[PDB]
């Protein structure tokens, strides 16, 4: 189904970026940026400034370890989905 | 992108079922059941007993109004995605 395809897409895209550098199960600043710029180009403005990268990570980093884990990525997805939902 | 397609799939499948009966922005017991049975047939066991329907709603119903709204649906999706993530 389309729902099951959406579940596996969330897992795959996270790992496409998290496993690039350092901890393979977390997104660092540069990995989060590329994910937003390449995969969310219709929902979000392209990030071109360092302070936007820093602010976005600050917002998503719930436990405060400097990176975005899978749970925090899921919360980010929930935010975008809710913002898009309320648009209509 | 695949991620953006996943975001719109979550919104669409929720409304496919929530808008069937009663409140068009919330899932009642029978609507939640059909969503699980039709759209999550590879991730979850088919619900065939009433007490399984009742228990699942009890688990998902965070604010305690008897139904599953969009925020609660997103938390449900997060649960399944995390369970599938940890499987590998
Ligand atoms: C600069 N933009 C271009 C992408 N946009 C957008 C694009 C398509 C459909 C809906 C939205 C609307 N709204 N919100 C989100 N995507 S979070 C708006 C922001
Ligand atoms: C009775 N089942 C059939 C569907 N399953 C399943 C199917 C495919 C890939 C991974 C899982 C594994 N694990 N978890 C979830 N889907 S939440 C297991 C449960
Ligand atoms: C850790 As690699 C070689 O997939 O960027
Ligand atoms: C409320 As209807 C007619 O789409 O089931
Ligand atoms: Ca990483
Ligand atoms: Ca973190
Ligand atoms: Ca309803
Ligand atoms: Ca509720």
């Amino acid at each position: 189904s389309e729902l099951e395809k959406a579940v596996v897409a969330l897992i795959d895209v996270f790992h496409q970026y998290s496993g690039r550098e350092g901890d393979k199960h977390k997104l660092k600043k540069s990995e989060l940026k590329e994910l937003i710029n390449n995969e969310l180009s219709h929902f979000l403005e392209e990030i071109k400034e360092q302070e936007v990268v820093d602010k976005v990570m600050e917002t998503l980093d719930s436990d405060g370890d400097g990176e975005c884990d899978f749970q925090e990525f899921m919360a980010f997805v929930a935010m975008i989905t809710t913002a898009c939902h309320e648009f209509f």
